[PDB]
């Protein structure tokens, strides 16, 4: 049994992030984040298995090499990962893990023994999105122009029939979250009984 991971993904400021966030708050018990892997010292007052599983260098690259990591990254001259055996962990404890990742990662799991919801949180149109973006003041002229790529990039391929299992548009954040709680009630009522 468990509860099945969620795949969620999408352009990104198209609304899968801020979706997630609500997600998150208004649930309590039901969603959950795996542990990740890293190579860095454990920092003062962290525990294995909590924060980070905290694993040499040496074991991280074999792993790596094993494919045992859904996606893995380097950050700050360190290693991290997140492992199968992480997000398993989650579900083995009777919790949705939740996973955001671009559009080839999705590709990396559907290749693994995983068996997630995928979702792809689209936006109305590429310019509604561009508004959108324009409106939280926070891109120039040249960083809009690539996010606009990447985003349409994300779109076409969310078209690929069987890649994703349920498509949102973001019409408005009330009704997309309404059909983000819809598509993952079966999951949800599979937590909510212990």
């Amino acid at each position: 049994s468990g509860p099945r991971p969620v795949v969620l993904s999408g352009p990104s400021g198209a609304g899968k992030s801020t979706l997630l966030k609500r997600l998150l708050q208004e649930h309590s018990g039901i969603f959950g984040f795996s542990v990740s892997h890293t190579t860095r010292n454990p920092r003062p007052g962290e525990e294995n298995g909590k924060d980070y599983y905290f694993v040499t260098r040496e074991v991280m690259q074999r792993d790596i090499a094993a494919g045992d990591f859904i996606e893995h990254a380097e950050f700050s001259g360190n290693l991290y990962g997140t492992s199968k055996v992480a997000v398993q962990a989650v579900q083995a404890m009777n919790r949705i893990c939740v996973l955001d990742v671009d559009l080839q990662g999705v590709r990396n799991i559907k290749a693994t023994d995983l068996r997630p919801i995928y979702i792809s949180v689209q936006p109305p149109s590429l310019h509604v999105l561009e508004q959108r973006l324009r409106q939280r003041n926070t891109e120039t002229e040249e960083s809009l122009v690539k996010r606009l790529a990447a985003a349409q990039a994300d779109m076409e391929s969310s078209k690929e029939p069987g890649l994703f299992d349920v498509v949102i548009i973001n019409d408005s954040l009330d009704q997309a979250y309404a059909e983000l709680k819809e598509a993952l009630s079966e999951e949800i009522k599979k937590a909510q009984r212990t």
